[PDB]
C-alpha cells in the first residue's frame, strides 16, 4: 500500500467511520483507490447521473431543458429550498437541474426522476454508459436511509469516479450538454466544507455532495488544476451510528492527502 494509502487510512481509522475514495489522474489515467470497491450509499450524489440522464435525452429532444414541469403541494418533501419558491407555478427541466445540482433540491430531483420513468431510468442510463455498479432504487428522501449493508442506492467510489469522468471530461454527453454538466457542478452551492475545502484553492472544482442517515457524508468532484490535466475525486463517508453526525471534514481531509500525492 502506497504511502496515500496508508495516510487515507489512518484518516479512516481516526475518524470512527467507513471511507471510500477513488482518484482518477487524467494526465497519465492512474488510479488511486481506497476501500474503491466497496459499496457505499451514494445519497444525492446520485443527482449526478439523473441530470445526466436528462442530459441525454436532451440530446434528441433539442428543447427538452426548456419544457416547463409544474411544481404541486404534494411534491414536497424533506428539502425543497428551490422548488418550494415554485409551488403552484412551474420550473423548467434546466431549472429543476440546476436545483439539484447547485442546492440539493430533492423535489428537483425526483422531477428528474419521473422524466427518466422513475428511478430505474437513471440506472439504465448508468449501464448505457458502462457503469455496471450503480443502482438507483428509490425516489428522495428515502434513497438517503444509507443502511449499513443494503445494496440499494449505492455505487463504489471507482465506478462513480469513472462515469463521473465520462460525463464531464469523457463525452458520454453530447458537448453542449457536457458543458452543461460542468457549468451546473461548478456553480454547486452546497460543497465548501466538503473536498473544496481540502484543495489548493487555485483549483476550479465542479462537486456535488450528499448526507444520509449514519452520518453519510458524500462529495464527487471534477478538479481542475491550473497548468496540469483535470482529475476526478470521489470521497464517500460513513458511519455506525444511525444518528450520527455529518462529517465533511473528513472529505477535506480525504482531498488535502490525495491532493499532495
Ligand atoms: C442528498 O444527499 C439529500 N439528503 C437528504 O435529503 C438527507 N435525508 C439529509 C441528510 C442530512 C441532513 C438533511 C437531509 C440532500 N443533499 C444533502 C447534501 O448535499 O449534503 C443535504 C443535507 C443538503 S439534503
Amino acid at each position: 500500500t502506497s504511502a496515500v494509502q496508508q495516510k487515507l487510512a489512518a484518516l479512516e481509522k481516526s475518524s470512527g467511520g467507513r471511507l471510500g475514495v477513488a482518484l482518477i489522474d487524467t494526465a497519465d489515467n492512474t488510479q488511486v483507490l481506497y476501500r474503491g470497491d466497496e459499496r457505499f450509499p451514494m445519497c444525492s450524489t446520485s443527482k449526478v447521473m439523473a441530470a445526466a440522464a436528462v442530459l441525454k435525452q436532451s440530446e434528441t429532444q433539442k428543447q427538452l431543458l426548456n419544457q416547463p414541469v409544474e411544481i404541486k403541494p404534494a411534491d414536497l418533501v424533506n428539502y425543497n429550498p428551490i422548488a418550494e419558491k415554485h409551488v403552484n407555478g412551474t420550473m423548467t427541466l434546466a431549472e429543476l437541474s440546476a436545483a439539484a445540482l447547485q442546492y440539493s433540491d430533492n423535489t428537483a430531483m425526483n422531477k428528474l426522476i419521473a422524466q427518466l420513468g422513475g428511478p430505474g431510468g437513471v440506472t439504465a442510463f448508468a449501464r448505457a454508459i458502462g457503469d455496471e455498479t450503480f443502482r438507483l432504487d428509490r425516489t428522495a428522501p428515502t434513497l438517503n436511509t444509507a443502511i449499513p449493508g443494503d445494496p440499494r442506492d449505492t455505487t463504489t467510489p471507482r465506478a462513480m469516479a469513472q462515469t463521473l469522468r465520462q460525463l464531464t471530461l469523457g463525452h458520454a454527453l453530447g458537448e453542449t450538454q457536457r458543458a452543461q454538466l460542468v457549468t451546473w457542478l461548478k456553480g454547486n452551492t452546497t460543497g465548501a466544507a466538503s473536498i473544496r475545502a481540502g484543495l489548493p484553492t487555485s483549483w476550479t472544482v465542479g462537486d456535488r455532495t450528499g448526507s444520509g442517515d449514519y452520518g453519510t457524508t458524500n462529495d464527487i468532484a471534477v478538479i481542475w488544476p491550473q497548468g496540469r490535466a483535470p482529475l476526478v475525486l470521489v470521497t464517500y463517508f460513513t458511519q455506525p451510528q444511525q444518528n450520527a453526525e455529518s462529517r465533511r471534514d473528513v472529505l477535506a481531509s480525504a482531498a488535502r492527502i490525495i491532493a499532495e500525492g
